[PDB]
RNA sequence: AGAUGGUAAGGGCCCACGGUGGAUGCCUCGGCACCCGAGCCGAUGAAGGACGUGGCUACCUGCGAUAAGCCAGGGGGAGCCGG
């Protein structure tokens, strides 16, 4: 389910929308980053938080 | 004075039961032949690779830093996150 709506609302960047397509991306990578250095750690993981998120940055990066 | 009897360190044949070995039978996801179909790919970067890619991943497979995956259309109708 988690498709629909966001990809939606993805388009639905268009205030300022391919600068934002970035800029969101920017921002999940960031969140990509600290989640698996999270993982790293290990006490501050809990797995498909990451797949989760590579997935929003493919259907960001579109 | 005399006579021919038991011994088995070990060995031989026979029976029995094991070990080892992987023949025989049955099996088959593979192979072989024929026939039919189909028959080009590439600078819009092929064929084929290297290195990567999974939360934990050695390998195989899939994939390409959007990395066992992204979008959309079609199919399908309870399961799914490969081996
Ligand atoms: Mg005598
Ligand atoms: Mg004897
Ligand atoms: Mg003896
Ligand atoms: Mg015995
Ligand atoms: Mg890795
Ligand atoms: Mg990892
Ligand atoms: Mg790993
Ligand atoms: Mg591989
Ligand atoms: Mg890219």
């Amino acid at each position: 389910m988690k498709l629909s709506e966001v990809r939606k609302q993805l388009e639905e960047a268009r205030k300022l929308s391919p600068v934002e397509l970035e800029k969101l991306v920017r921002e999940k990578k960031r969140e990509l980053m600290e989640l698996r250095f999270q993982a790293s750690i290990g006490q501050l993981s809990q797995n498909h938080k990451i797949r989760d998120l590579k997935r929003q940055i493919a259907r960001l990066l579109t």
